[PDB]
């Protein structure tokens, strides 16, 4: 009966599912981009990237389209793609960039995680600037701290890219939904203050978009993606079902990787009145 109730939720994952599991990579499979000659793409190697939408051809990222809100998802880059990783954000005029990543995973080498938004450097032709901004308190002792990435390369317009790094979000659990919306506020605020700048001087769909990695990009970046969508008010009426089927489709089957994820997004939906499944 109820619209929220266990048989409602049941179904939800039921659909959900039989959608991760039709969506596992085969190998060589069509529907995934595929490693350039020997050099590793996927940190993980069945956490794979949906080649129809695709960033760039050796990086783990993809373009995200849910219902109207767009952004890109990828996974925390590998010390290799940082060159290409930092041409995206600069291409992209990145409004905002969301590392869910803990200090604790970039710290601990055995993870290969580059540290490459805390501090400055150089990576092929791009030099990286890093400056600290402000912290902020997202609630249940969860904190954001806030940085400013400016990238240059030589005849590149130099970029500079507001980073929210969520440094205390432990890898395969879900914050609350109420951390999780005051993030989402956090990240959207920081995004259209960036935006607004751009506009200012005179300012494309596939640029400006905010871009979201924790570590494999598809447990902890999938909440945020789905607390955004939810956020934007253009998305009357998209179902939960919608929004994770959507991010699937266009990433990998894995996007809301735990059930505790997905309870999140049930909640907020929940608490808008927004439906969990279509028809
Ligand atoms: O699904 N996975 O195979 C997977 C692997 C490593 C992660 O750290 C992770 O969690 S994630 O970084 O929040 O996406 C998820």
């Amino acid at each position: 009966v109820s619209p929220y109730g266990p048989e409602a939720r049941a179904e939800l994952s039921s659909r959900l599912t039989t959608l991760r599991n039709t969506l596992a990579p085969a190998t060589n499979d069509p529907r995934y981009l595929q490693a350039c000659g020997g050099e590793k793409l996927n940190r993980f190697r069945d956490i794979q990237c949906r080649r129809q939408t695709a960033v760039r051809a050796d990086l783990n990222a993809n373009y995200i389209q849910v219902g109207n809100t767009r952004t890109i998802a990828c996974q925390y880059p590998l010390q290799s793609q940082l060159e290409s990783h930092f041409r995206m954000l600069a291409e992209n005029r990145t409004p905002v960039l969301a590392v869910l990543a803990s200090s604790s995973e970039i710290a601990n080498q055995r993870f290969g995680m580059p540290d490459y938004f805390r501090q400055s450097g150089t990576y092929g032709s791009i030099t990286v600037e890093s400056k600290m901004t402000q912290q902020v308190g997202l609630g249940d002792g969860i904190m954001a701290d806030m940085y400013t990435l400016t990238i240059r390369e030589a005849g590149q317009k130099t970029i500079s890219v507001p980073v929210v790094h969520v440094g205390n979000w432990p890898d395969q659990t879900a914050v609350s939904s109420e951390v999780t919306k005051a993030l989402a506020s956090l990240v959207d605020q920081t995004a259209e203050t960036k935006r607004n700048m751009y506009e200012s001087k005179g300012s494309d769909d596939s640029k400006l978009r905010p871009v979201i990695h924790c570590r494999a990009g598809v447990g902890r970046t999938a909440q945020l993606i789905g607390a955004m969508c939810m956020n934007d008010s253009r998305n009357s009426q998209l179902s939960v079902e919608d929004m994770v089927s959507q991010m699937r489709v266009q990433r990998n089957g894995i996007m809301v990787q735990k059930d505790e994820q997905l309870d999140v997004l049930i909640k907020l939906a929940e608490g808008q009145g927004r439906p969990l499944l279509n028809s």
